[PDB]
């Protein structure tokens, strides 16, 4: 009974991986330049297809109760994902002209609320694996990430001073 402990990992590890990005980016995403904003759609337009095979897998890793929500959540991820990647795609042609750093602070919103949602997905149904659990037959932090996120939102503040086509449109519109 410990040889699926892999996927049940996995599923839980990328939902904090893609959150380090999310932020990170969110950084340097002012300085951000045409050379490293290319690439930094790759990273995040991975997070959102990747949630949907790590979830997938987590189904069944986590007690039948939260299958409705994490069902919707399945689609939901999809329009994201081409939220994220259509903004972020502006700024890769609007930053030749002069109004860069503009759609960049999109960008930051909703990529706000995409390593929020990332997360809120495994912290919801975290509550059922841990109800069963704590009760009867009990046979990378979440903390981390609760800081981090924190100061992704001052760093927009201010300055230092189908669901499986869509997919694959979309990578080929990004590859060329």
């Amino acid at each position: 009974m410990a040889n699926l402990d892999r996927s049940n990992d996995k599923v839980y590890e990328n939902v904090t991986g893609l959150v380090k990005a999310v932020i990170e980016m969110s950084s340097k995403i002012q300085p951000a330049p045409p050379e490293e904003y290319v690439p930094m759609v790759k990273e995040v337009g991975l997070a959102l297809r990747t949630l949907l095979a790590t979830v997938d897998e987590s189904l069944p890793v986590l007690p039948a109760s939260t299958h409705r929500e994490i069902e919707m959540a399945q689609k939901l991820l999809n329009s994201d994902l081409a939220e994220l990647i259509n903004k972020m795609k502006l700024a890769q042609q609007y930053v030749m002209t002069s109004l860069q750093q503009e759609y960049k602070k999109q960008m930051l919103t909703a990529a706000h609320a995409l390593a929020v949602d990332a997360k809120n997905l495994l912290d919801v149904i975290d509550q059922a694996r841990l109800k069963m659990i704590s009760q009867s037959r009990p046979h990378s932090n979440l903390s981390e990430l609760d800081r981090l996120l924190l100061e992704l939102n001052a760093v927009q503040h201010n300055p230092p001073s189908s669901a499986t086509r869509e997919l694959d449109e979309l990578m080929a519109s990004l590859s060329d």
